[PDB]
């Protein structure tokens, strides 16, 4: 399955790390958990 | 375009408004701004 999200902006202490934070329900709804990784690409 | 980034909890204040927060790396790489769409696939 695939989830629509809108981006909004990394925290400070964020910057530079290749996370994508996401809450649980984007991530029960994907399959994933903390530490997976996702494919993300523009709509 | 698309990249691979990792999965990272949201912070509280953020759940259930269905946003992914990245940085201004990836999202150069995705050709989004802040604001934008984006479709999150499992990889």
């Amino acid at each position: 399955k695939s989830v629509v999200a809108r981006v909004a902006e990394a925290y400070a202490e964020d910057v530079g790390k290749r996370i994508v934070r996401m809450d649980k329900y984007e991530r029960a709804k994907l399959g994933v958990s903390v530490g997976d990784y996702v494919e993300v690409k523009k709509v």
